[PDB]
This record gives C-alpha cells, structure tokens and sequence, in this order.
C-alpha cells in the first residue's frame, strides 16, 4: 500500500458536442495509458455530489456479474469467459433526472 | 433530482478465474442494461477503502480527454469524434500495490 501501482481517471468529456463518460488507466511505472470506458451520450452532472453506495453481493449482484460476462462474451476482447462470481466491494450509483 | 434516471453498478467479477472490473448501466424506467466497461485482469481490492479525489480540469486533464477521444476513434463505436473539452467533475483514483 506504500508502492503505487497506477491511477484511474474518470472524466466527463464533450466530443462532437455530445457528452460522454470516459475512464482511463495509467500505469505508474511505465505511464502507459489505456481507455477503459467511453460511453454516452450521458446527462451532464449536477452541480451537487453524486449519490453512491456499497451494496451487498447477494443474488441480484451475482446476476449483474453474469450479465457483464454474457455481454463481454459478445465482444470477445478476452475470448470466451466463464462467469465465476462477483466479490466485494460492489458499488451502486443513482443518477437522478435533471 | 427527485426523479431517478437510472443506476450504475461497478463490480469486481471473477471470470475464467481472472479478476475484471465491470460497470453496468441500468435505466430506471425500462430496466434496460448496458455493459459500459469490462477490463482486466485487475488486482484484487484491498480490505480497506480505495483512495479517490476530484482533480482540477487544467491542461493535464484536458489532455486525458484528448487521449480518450483519440482512443475511442480507433474503436469507432460513435463514429469519428472531435474532442471539445473535459468538464468538472474529474476523479482520480490511486491504485496501490498489494
């Protein structure tokens, strides 16, 4: 916990006049960067703090993991994957209407 | 801010015995789900809290946005995009070595 492994940056980015969410990893030692997420268009953030909480890892959460693996298998970036389980911590963010 | 637009779930998921980070959106009204991120393998989370902070939107952050758009243009999910700007809030997470 003394040695840094890397960073993750989460951005709201306007491109072609539409708003996207993008996540970027940056390795500490090599400075190498990777795009992890780029989705939208998304609503602009409110001037107040987002609402987020850790949720349990019961059946609903396990099912989100199954969904994620099923959707990733349609993409194929990592070959054919077999879902094992979701572990703690799981986070839920609630996005409110303007 | 009274009406919910949807939720976002952030998971650590084991698939084929490797650990990935996955993010899922869930629309409130339709319950429709989308995979937004699935990357790894990633280190397992520590038993303590992750370290995260909001950072300014100066040149370094603008450059992360340019990177994100350049990388998304190599994917093409949204056509050819033109970077405009990164807006607040931008978040930085530090991932420490085990």
């Amino acid at each position: 916990f003394r040695e840094i492994k890397g960073y993750e940056y989460q951005l709201y980015v306007y491109a072609s006049d539409k708003l996207f969410r993008a996540d970027i990893s940056e390795d500490y030692k090599t400075r190498g960067r990777k795009l992890l997420r780029f989705n939208g268009p998304v609503p602009p953030p409110g001037g107040s703090g987002g609402e987020w909480e850790i949720i349990d890892i019961g059946p609903f959460t396990q099912n989100l993991g199954k969904f994620a693996v099923d959707e990733e298998n349609k993409i194929g970036q990592y070959g054919r994957l077999t879902f094992n389980k979701v572990i703690r911590p799981c986070m839920k963010k609630t996005i409110y209407e303007n």
